[PDB]
């Protein structure tokens, strides 16, 4: 079995050099791959394994020299597979790619930071290898900017970093498989301890193989397209994985860094430097599976998970808190609590003596935590309870008060060190996670609210709120919000949709405010949308109404946004309701779908500038909420510079960002990855408040305005004006298959009969990610740079000045370059040849030329000859993934030709050893061609991760 | 029970059916599920107080000061309207809270329990219409 000698060779040819001296990535991937291939052989035979390995080697040769002969060879092998073998090959390559991502996480997580590799400017902040840690950022603020430590500490206490978890656009991988990935990562890591004993190393190898096989032998389909509650349970995995333990660890490190510049205090235990919000179960925009009851369910589930974790943690806290000397106040509380009926620690003590007052108070808190979980579970499972609300924690102050009493008391007695142990970690967890871990945002289209108001105004014979001009809408909305009469009752003709909207508001009213974040209006355009939501909130008896957040998606919505926000602040009722705080949401991907990526990036910079102008004019604290697709939505290092790049004063101590589902594993799956994530968010926020990026030279603005015009013209002329483009998009791309299959819970279009305008941005991105073409990300850049270069020979120099000195531009280009690295036009060509009509082939050809031209231009702009010349670590990891992804592409393409064309008979090969073909019985397509397709989609999706 | 009675009569057991069974049916019919049906009774002035607190809370004037014809006209426009009248955001005296809460209790109990709402010191159609409106707007 000298088979290993082959994969090593291929791997080392894929990543030739070393990206450092602790570069063990090729080693890691070889080890994992060898163990996996042996498992494949032991379960499905020597022939199956030899086939799979020949496929991998061919793919690696392709990602090396990009000879199309290699694609012809891969295809030749893959078409001759009957559905059984096709499923096993696709599954095989999905799992192999997963293992590659695992070795990547280990390598990243243990790479030694090179203090000599820092250049000294902001470019260092674009990679984890040279970015500033917390303390380095403190020293940067103090030295270069001559800020006093007191100013840094004060800035930090009032800072909030709000991470919003959203559902994954495809396979939000099951919590079980995450657990397995963890065990594999740990086995890998421990195998490379430079001090390990032979028997230890043996048992670790056997454990690694054992877990690789375990993960391979779990189905990844069947059952249901998981219900929204299931998707939410899966999203909450990272709290148990890393985040719960990770928050107090990060905060304590902040304490140390503050000590290391002379600050004697710690960050206050109730200060919300970290917050977590969730859309899982709250975003109903174009997702009818998300019902009112779904929202009630995920709210209660969250309250359960939080109470559970607090329950388990408070027992170790009770064991720690064995002191006797205490404050007079706490002694009073102990004697008071000692007057009662001790069920949840009979294994520990028959009862708790008054000589352990801390243990008394804490034991009572433990009792209240148990009753909160039991009552939430009864509310979820029935609808009523019998657990009195007076015996649980209903708001966060009830919970914090006894703990703060213990802390104060301990400090009174000079036991501050004891107080700063498990107790401090507990207080910080209560403050960060509250009673729910996450706060659920609600999201709905503006049109649904307009429908509701129109049904009401029709029911009152006042006219159609829909037909009303925006000024008439505003005037009516204002008179009603200021009025004393309720608006509607049960006697109201409600369509199924209008009933959905109102019932959602009623659910919101019947749940604790600690559970909710923001109500977000998709497709916001005018103040009447926000006012409409505010009115529906009031007239549905939502006692503590949510903050309303407009999501300005389209380009015209962005230009009109600051006018709208000004008009909203200028209204007396709204101005007093917001209490000096406004949060606006921007969607990088939505605006991209509208008007191309370059024009949307620049328009979003300008729109944030104007919104901060309005917020200062009227004295409101503006908070920008960054939706998916952004520069700040990337994974790892790049996030640091992306945040630093935001226009001055757009953050101001409140960062709200979407943690994309395709990135959450790379950012929170591992202990170090999580810590460094929280760190770069906190450090980037803190620094940007005090050290904004340079303001752009006026010529830079004028240039970007012109480029945006040309770029929008090209993007729209292709996507929207070319009549046959929609024909091409349906052939060269599996967009239709994505809409039909059990990959995401959402419909891909808002109106089934519409063109690209009615297509949601996620299937738009996804469709072109699968073919490694990435049109939605780069289309429009080519003609823009081409235009400015021809318009004046010297504009190229200006662009290069921007990339080297203007952060926003550098990060935008950098993102484009990263996406091009995940691109391969040759594969897009394979899809054309197999799936697209002949008279449409030149169309694709022209598109690919644009692809190529743009790439060259981006390179010229970035001053690079190769893609990602400045980040060889990422270039390496990407190349390693690409070798697996390419096979999944070819398999996807031929599987598509096989599905769409039953008149494409192929010379099948004999089946390859023991089955997986009988796990999808009720399939209308072939015995396992639907499953093969789903596998390649989940796989390519996992390999390409994030683009735009 | 009517099924038992019908069935017995079908089999020529009408005499048996006209015994304890007939007595039972008659007791069900006479006493219903409650034995008695409770009438509610309240002064007209208490209803006038409630309406006046509402009209004051809507800045339309004092329902009390209104002539009987103006009272009637407003009551009519409201009873025929599609918009509810008041909410929790309403300054309720202890008495007005008593009246509204009584209507809420009536709404949350089976109709078999109630007879008639009786207005002591009735004088004009606006008293009856007032009670009808409070009944509707208290669901
Ligand atoms: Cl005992």
């Amino acid at each position: 079995l000298e088979k290993m000698a082959s994969i090593d060779v291929h791997l080392r040819q894929l990543v030739p050099g070393k990206v450092s001296e602790d570069d063990k990535l090729v080693e890691y991937d070889a080890l994992l791959l060898d163990r996996f291939l042996d498992i494949l052989q032991d379960l499905h035979g020597e022939d199956l394994r030899e086939t799979v390995q020949e496929l991998y080697e061919h793919s690696a040769e392709y990602e090396g020299k990009h000879e199309p002969k290699k694609l012809e060879e891969l295809g030749s092998v893959l078409t001759s597979l009957d559905p059984g073998d096709s499923i096993v090959i696709a599954k095989a390559f999905s799992h192999m790619l997963n293992l590659a991502n695992l070795a990547e996480e280990v390598q990243i997580a243990y790479r030694r930071r090179i203090k000599k590799l820092k250049k000294g400017d902001f470019v260092d902040e674009s990679s984890a290898t040279t970015e500033s840690d917390l303390e380095e950022t403190f020293k940067k603020l103090v030295g270069d900017l001559n800020k006093s430590p007191e100013e840094i500490f004060d800035a930090l206490k009032n800072q909030t970093v709000d991470l919003v978890l959203t559902a994954h656009p495809t396979q939000s991988v099951r919590r079980s498989l995450l657990q397995k990935h963890g065990r594999i990562r740990d086995c890998l890591a421990q195998l490379y301890a430079k001090d390990i004993t032979p028997d230890d190393k043996q048992e670790l190898d056997e454990a690694l193989q054992r877990e690789i096989q375990a993960a391979f032998r779990t189905d990844e389909i069947k059952r249901t397209p998981p219900t929204p509650q299931d998707e939410m349970r899966a999203g909450m995995s990272y709290f148990h994985e890393t985040i719960w333990k990770g928050v107090p660890k990060f905060l304590r490190r902040v304490d140390t860094a503050l000590k290391n510049i002379g600050i004697e205090e710690r960050v206050p235990y109730n200060a919300p430097l970290i917050q977590f919000s969730s859309w899982m179960g709250g975003d109903r925009d174009g997702n009818p599976r998300v019902t009112p009851e779904v929202t009630r369910d995920v709210c209660l589930l969250a309250r359960m998970m939080a109470a559970t974790m607090y329950f388990n943690q408070i027992e170790d806290l009770m064991f720690e808190m064995s002191m006797w000397r205490c404050n007079d106040e706490l002694r009073a509380r102990a004697d008071e609590v000692h007057a009662n009926s001790a069920k949840h620690y009979i294994e520990f003590w028959k009862s708790i003596p008054t000589t352990e007052p801390y243990r008394v108070i804490l034991g009572d808190v433990r009792d209240k935590l148990y009753h909160t979980r039991e009552r939430a579970h009864q509310l979820l499972s029935n609808g009523h309870s019998d657990v009195p609300v007076e015996a649980t924690f209903i708001n966060l102050e009830q919970f914090l008060e006894p703990l703060e009493l213990c802390y104060r008391s301990l400090c009174s007695c000079g036991d501050r060190p004891i107080a700063d142990g498990s107790l401090l970690d507990f207080l910080r967890q209560v403050s960060t996670f509250g009673l729910s871990l996450v706060r659920l945002d609600i999201r709905q289209e503006s049109d649904r609210h307009t429908d509701v108001l129109d049904a009401i105004t029709t029911h009152l014979d006042i006219g159609s709120y829909r037909e009303w001009s925006e000024e008439r809408r505003q005037e009516w909305l204002l008179s009603e919000l200021s009025g004393k009469r309720p608006l509607f009752g049960s006697d109201l003709p409600k369509t199924e949709e209008i009933a959905d909207v109102l019932d959602t508001f009623h659910v919101i009213a019947e749940l604790p405010a600690d559970s909710f974040g923001a109500y977000i209006i998709s497709m916001a355009t005018a103040p009447s949308d926000v006012l409409a939501v505010e009115l529906l909130q009031r007239e549905c008896r939502v006692k503590q109404p949510l903050r309303v957040v407009p999501l300005f998606e389209k380009l015209a919505d962005l230009e009109a946004a600051p006018a709208a926000v000004a008009r909203l602040f200028s209204v007396d009722w709204y101005k007093n309701r917001i209490n000096g705080k406004q949060e606006v949401m921007i969607g990088y991907s939505d605006s991209g779908k509208d008007a191309g990526r370059l024009s949307a990036a620049w328009q979003l910079y300008k729109a944030q500038e104007e919104l901060v102008k309005v917020a200062k004019e009227y004295g409101v604290k503006l908070t920008m909420f960054h939706g998916r697709g952004g520069t700040v939505g990337r994974g790892g290092g790049p996030t640091h510079l992306a945040i630093l790049s935001q226009p001055p004063d757009t953050i101001n101590g409140s960062l709200r960002v979407t943690v994309q589902g395709e990135v959450i594993e790379q950012s929170f799956g591992e202990e170090h990855l999580c810590f460094r994530t929280l760190q770069r968010f906190t450090a980037a926020t803190l620094e940007h408040g005090m050290r904004p990026p340079i303001s752009p030279k006026p010529e830079w603005r004028a240039l970007l305005d012109e480029m945006a015009v040309v770029a929008t013209e090209e993007y729209r002329s292709v996507v929207f004006q070319e009549p046959r483009f929609v024909e091409y998009f349906r052939l060269a791309t599996p967009e239709l298959e994505y809409g039909r299959m059990n990959i995401g819970s959402r419909p891909s279009k808002r109106k089934p009969s519409g063109g690209i305008e009615s297509l949601r941005a996620i299937p738009w991105i996804f469709a072109w990610i699968q073919t490694r073409f990435h049109l939605p990300v780069w289309l429009g850049f080519g003609s823009a740079i081409r235009h400015v270069i021809e318009k004046d020979v010297r504009n190229l120099h200006m662009l290069q000045d921007m990339y080297q000195h203007w952060p926003f531009f550098r990060v935008t280009i950098d993102l484009i370059e990263m996406v091009f690295a995940k691109g391969d036009p040759g594969i897009a060509a394979l899809y054309d040849k197999l799936l697209v009509s002949e008279e449409l082939w030149p169309f694709g050809e022209k598109l690919r030329a644009n692809f190529e031209e743009t790439k060259k231009l981006i390179l010229q702009t970035a001053g690079h000859k190769d893609l990602l010349e400045g980040d060889p670590y990422l270039k390496q990891r990407l190349r390693l993934r690409d070798s697996y992804i390419t096979t999944l592409n070819v398999c996807q393409a031929y599987t598509l030709k096989r599905i769409r064309d039953p008149s494409y008979h192929v010379t099948l090969r004999p089946h390859i050893s023991k089955e997986l073909i009988e796990l999808n019985p009720t399939s209308e397509y072939a015995p396992g061609l639907e499953d093969t397709l789903i596998l390649t989609m989940k796989g390519i999706a996992a390999g390409l991760q994030n683009t735009g």
